[PDB]
């Protein structure tokens, strides 16, 4: 089962987190990472087109983040705003998607 | 601009409803219908790849949706359990994604 974790879980203020993924589905298209429990566009980070290896912002990035082609997810120089719950979407070929939700705590 | 109206808006048990949609962006990889007002994969009730023109079923699939090219979804033998909203996720090339609720009545 798809499934997402913080290292680390609890990060220090203007460190660094890696949001590590496992458990890819066969045959994506992409992925969509989300601030907060939810896929909400109003709230996506980032885009990623997998036969491209393309990443493309969402309204929620803030220029901190960098995805990798396992949809891994690394935030740098951590804010306050970045606290709490991420969702990612994967984006099957078929167009039947699945999520994963994973936290962090900033102190 | 992306939008999803109903016709009839009103529908009674047992007869027909269309979900029209409005305003696809252009350059998208096709579709993913759920029901309730948001995206979960929990509720998806099919996948339509424009490439392919495949459909495919999700957990909420009853089998007496139709969905079409234009990403427009027909529900015949309309239930109670089939009133309310309907959210309509478009996957953009470039993975950030655009959603549309919509809803009917069911009497
Ligand atoms: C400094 C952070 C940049 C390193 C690139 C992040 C890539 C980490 O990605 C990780 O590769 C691991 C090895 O199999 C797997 O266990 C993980 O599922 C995966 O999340
Ligand atoms: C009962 C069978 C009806 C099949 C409905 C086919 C899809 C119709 O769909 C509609 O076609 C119109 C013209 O493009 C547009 O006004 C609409 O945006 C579109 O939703």
């Amino acid at each position: 089962q798809l499934t997402t974790e913080s290292m680390p879980f609890n990060v220090a203020e203007g460190k660094e987190v890696l949001l590590l993924v496992h458990n890819l589905p066969q045959q994506l298209f992409g992925y969509s990472w989300y601030k907060g429990e939810r896929v909400d566009g109003n709230r996506q980070i980032v885009g990623y087109a997998i036969g491209t290896q393309q990443a493309t912002p969402g309204p929620a990035n803030s220029g901190r983040e960098t995805i990798y082609p396992n949809a891994s997810l690394l935030i740098q120089n951590v804010t306050q705003n970045d606290t709490g719950f991420y969702t990612l979407q994967v984006i099957k070929s078929d167009l039947v998607n699945e999520e994963a939700t994973g936290q962090f705590h900033v102190y």
